[PDB]
């Protein structure tokens, strides 16, 4: 049993290498391989066949590249800049917005507000979550980024709550072992059984 | 009216580009900067094809379009959850529980000294694998910062012998910076140079 997954950097924090972890040691006789990349690059890693399974925010239609809708997740607005509980987009800051570069996320964004060009953008999580950490901005991120960095005090639910779509992509044409098979179900379970524990925390 | 977009390793992204690039963005007004955090490839890549201006790298590119700047050598050191000890030699390291970078300029220096088995377990992406350290896992050799960044010091060590990557910073040879992009050049490349003597000295 040989497998690759390649997933967003998000998710690459700390998630799935829990959920990797847990796996890998239930069931050794196995090659597991583990990446994180963006999405454009996760989608080439498909088509040229170097990943077997890519967990992205976005479909793609490309090839035979299956893109399969396992759970939403939430979107959250970050900052220093004390607020109080939920956060309504038409209140924020632009002076103070850090663009993300993801394209899923900023097009989930825009649906509910354009906020003009910026000084400060940044295309991965990780690095944006420093900025807020450091004060230079606010933005709005997947849950799995923004808890993973910051304290749970600048970490904020939008009004109304704001999701995004979480895919797990692979090739039809590609057909998948019976280990592997075990370790997507696995993988969705522990990520949909995540997303539970997340909806409670975020509770206000 | 100054605009530049910087790509860098992951293990810079973590904690020390957002640092210097916030002391530069502060310090420079008007100016509009983009960040992004990709591997090597992916990088070196986007320069090409002119959708970065500027990459951070730890190898250099081959005869081509791309010049090279060496700003510094990036220690490398052995993290591992249940190693108590100090330095640790390569050929000490326990085979079975190694968790392999794949295939990219660490791997090439780690192979220079010791050629490992393949694994059950690659882990490319390096605050991926410093998870699987922190659980408990496996065994790695790393670059400092994100040693530093995702592990406590117990778990950081250093190899005997002493291992080195280099840092470059790279852009296109045929594109000419702007002023404050090159302004921007020079503070970064002096400050992640004055960070890793500072590194250096502590160990
Ligand atoms: O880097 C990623 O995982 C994509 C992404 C998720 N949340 C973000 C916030 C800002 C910029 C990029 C991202
Ligand atoms: O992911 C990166 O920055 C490259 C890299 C640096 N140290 C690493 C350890 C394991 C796997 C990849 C890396
Ligand atoms: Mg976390
Ligand atoms: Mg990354």
């Amino acid at each position: 049993a040989k497998f690759t997954l390649g997933c967003l950097p998000c998710l690459g924090l700390s998630l799935v290498p829990e959920i990797a972890t847990d796996f890998y040691q239930q069931n050794s006789n196995l090659v597991m391989t583990l990446t994180a990349e963006h999405t454009e690059t996760l989608v080439k890693k498909l088509d040229l066949r170097e990943i077997d399974l890519a967990l992205t925010m976005q479909p793609v239609q490309q090839g035979d590249i299956m893109a399969t809708l396992i759970a939403e997740v939430p979107l959250v607005y970050v900052d220093k800049d004390y607020r109080q509980g939920a956060v309504e987009i038409d209140s924020i800051d632009q002076q103070r917005w850090i663009s993300p570069g993801l394209d899923s996320l900023s097009t989930a964004i825009a649906a509910h507000r354009v906020f003009p060009a910026t000084g400060l953008n940044v295309e991965t999580c990780y690095m944006a979550m420093e900025f807020v950490k450091r004060g230079v901005g606010c933005c709005i991120t997947d849950i799995f980024s923004a808890r993973h960095s910051l304290t749970p005090e600048m970490i904020h639910q939008i009004s109304p709550p704001m999701k995004i779509d979480l895919y797990l992509l692979r090739r039809a044409d590609a057909s998948l072992s019976p280990v592997t098979q075990k370790f997507v179900d696995f993988l969705c379970k522990r990520l949909r059984n995540e997303l539970r524990e997340i909806n409670l925390e975020l509770y206000p």
